[PDB]
């Protein structure tokens, strides 16, 4: 599913992470935004052979199960094709852990590099939030 701006806003809202360790709504939308352009379908090989799934990204290595990254943990306890749902209750749920696992949402390197430090309220401006 292709979430619209706004619609996917609302959808993280109601799953909680408005404020959720401190990070206004709108850090997870750009996230969302530039770690998959909204797409709940979005996966990604990483050099390492691990891949990053769904409309966050969470990767292989730590976070879901996808059979093929040797050595890897399944903190979320989830398979890696649950993160690519139409549904995101599970990559919320997962992101959630993610981001209270120490770097906070320096764990997303697309909210590092294009998120982190701009006006991030832009991402929810006109929603009815």
């Amino acid at each position: 599913k292709v979430f619209g701006r706004c619609e996917l806003a609302a959808a993280m809202k109601r799953h909680g992470l408005d404020n959720y360790r401190g990070y206004s709504l709108g850090n997870w939308v750009c996230a969302a935004k530039f770690e998959s352009n909204f797409n709940t379908q979005a996966t990604n090989r990483n050099t390492d052979g691990s891949t990053d799934y769904g409309i966050l990204q969470i990767n292989s290595r730590w976070w879901c199960n996808d059979g093929r990254t040797p050595g890897s943990r399944n903190l979320c306890n989830i398979p890696c094709s649950a993160l690519l749902s139409s549904d995101i209750t599970a990559s919320v749920n997962c992101a959630k852990k993610i981001v209270s696992d120490g770097n906070g949402m320096n764990a997303w390197v697309a909210w590092r590099n294009r998120c982190k430090g701009t006006d991030v309220q832009a991402w929810i401006r006109g929603c009815r939030l």
